[PDB]
């Protein structure tokens, strides 16, 4: 097991991660986006100063490191995560991998170039910065098209060779997660080193029990999201869900209850930028859920707690899960 | 329009010369270069290939060329200017997006697409300063809603710079046409827009028709051939099986047909190549070692030799590319 996890400041030890939000962003986007359109976030340096003053708040409210999982395709602007991660003072871990926007030179490779970039990403640096990624984000929306099946499988060859997890975007309806572990196992990688998120997007019980007893992680972090009360916003409606927050919390008790409490991860989903969706959509999120980023720690850990979780599982799923998912870990030979 | 803006700066009309209108330093995708710059060698392997390239395309008279590699086309105009710069060739780089926008593009209005393309036009690409000479369109075949987006935002931004439009199409379909279409819906001067890969068809009544209402056709693949490499599939796909002397030859029927001042020559050569297949790079280059300096080594005497004359050679490669690049505003 590593004693380090890379964040872009360079490598923590396991104990000063804390903490840590999984799957979060400092800015949804597309490759070259936010330099060639600044403008369409008002300017580089007001989308900098939202997210410094959004990581600063979640600080305030106890996170001490975030985990962005966007990829090239989400737009991952390295830069911009150390400048943020640098003036908050919240360490960042960056991703490699591969989401549902890839461009033509992406989705014309073979499983193995791809296995070479996200090696060269977590390996050597991203573009050339030297910042290493510290996770490996993949996504389906519903059944898994050829070149989804190729990403997948490179993204399980990357994390065998240096055991950086896995983390995953999925159509939790579609039960995605059973279709991803399918194609991660049949490269022979562990479970416990990936996390099928946006399973909170599902009140399928028997899914997300089923996955967690084959010893794969759980990633509840649509937490937050929700279109009640904007019913009449179709956008909105159908990224967002009419499942409330409580709904969606509940499924932490829930998984604890049936006792999986060691594979559950937690968090937000949020973001201070949001070009890959209709325009306008940050600012009706951010009515939504003004807390953002310090929403688990601000409502969601109380929430439980008042339903009975007990103190101790609550440090456990926000502090120690994030570290042994997180820490570097190879398989035994 | 007294200039014309190129990756080193503006020029004026005279100093372009000899051009290349429909070009690529590298064709690939936005960030690729970048985030996989081994995919090519090194970032350096490329821009020494290039410079390469540019220097024999100099050496053979080119003086200037339009790279139309759009913010999707993974457009990076540090790469340009620096390429150059070295090899002393002028290159006019373009806005615009291609066939492969990502979603915070795709999703954008006709309104949004617009004010991205003036910000490439008026102020600079990135945060170089840079600002494009030319807007990049494309359809393949019936345009999809959003190209129809992207053509009428590529018309107001024309409109509003007076810098040219150039587009990519399903030649054999007859996209020009559609395309002409949207232009003029939104009162874009024809002589504006440069209809490409037009020598990918043989079929001269499509051509001489738009050439009559006055757009700029644009003989830009003659390199392009499979002719040897049947076998090949991703090549033959790409290229087509008709030769260079086929290609080479609707330039002569064009002018023959009296439309030599609406003639746009090129090779749609690059240096790299991550769009496609692995290796087509490659391919390219043994079908075609000239790669750009081709239409001048081998196009130009060919035409000569066929019966066309200096003064019209001259003129399709000098004269009608300083008349298309020119900004021009619509008269009041
Ligand atoms: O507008 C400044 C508000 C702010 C102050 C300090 C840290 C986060 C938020
Ligand atoms: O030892 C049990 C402490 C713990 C509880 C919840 C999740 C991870 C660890
Ligand atoms: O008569 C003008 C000479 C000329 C020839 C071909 C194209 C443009 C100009
Ligand atoms: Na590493
Ligand atoms: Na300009």
């Amino acid at each position: 097991t590593g004693d380090r996890i890379n964040t872009v400041r360079g490598p923590i030890t396991i104990s000063e991660a804390g903490f840590t939000l999984t799957h979060e962003h400092i800015c949804g986007s597309s490759a070259g986006f936010l330099r060639a359109w600044p403008e369409f976030f008002g300017s580089r340096k007001a989308l900098a100063e939202k997210a410094v003053r959004g990581l600063r708040r979640a600080r305030a409210a106890g996170v001490r490191t975030i985990v962005d999982v966007s990829t090239f395709d989400i737009g991952r602007d390295v830069s911009l995560l150390a400048e943020v991660s640098r003036a908050a003072d919240v360490h960042i871990v960056a991703a490699t991998g591969l989401w549902f926007d890839p461009p033509l030179s992406m989705r014309l490779r073979s499983v193995e170039e791809l296995t070479q970039f996200f090696l060269r990403e977590i390996q050597y640096g991203i573009e050339d910065t030297g910042i290493r990624a510290g996770i490996i984000k993949v996504a389906t929306t519903g059944k898994a098209t050829p070149f989804q099946e190729l990403v997948l499988k490179a993204a399980a060859r990357a994390s065998l060779a240096t055991g950086v997890p896995v983390t995953t975007h999925t159509a939790a309806s579609q039960r995605d997660g059973e279709q991803q572990a399918a194609i991660f196992e049949s490269e022979g990688l562990s479970p416990s080193r990936v996390c099928i998120g946006h399973s909170d997007d599902t009140d399928d019980l028997s899914y997300l029990t089923a996955l967690a007893a084959r010893g794969y992680l759980i990633g509840l972090d649509h937490i937050p999201h929700s279109a009640i009360g904007l019913e009449d916003n179709a956008s909105a409606s159908a990224l967002l869900g009419i499942r409330s927050w409580q709904t969606r919390a509940l499924l932490i008790k829930a998984l604890i209850d049936q006792g999986y409490m060691k594979q559950i991860l937690v968090s937000n989903d949020w973001l201070f930028g949001f070009s890959s969706y209709v325009t306008n959509i940050m600012d009706v999120m951010d009515r939504v859920n003004p807390d953002g980023m310090a929403f688990i720690p601000l409502r969601v850990i109380p929430f439980l707690r008042e339903k009975g979780v007990p103190q101790e599982t609550l440090a456990g799923i926000t502090v120690t899960n994030p570290a042994r998912f997180l820490s570097p870990t190879l398989r035994a030979s």
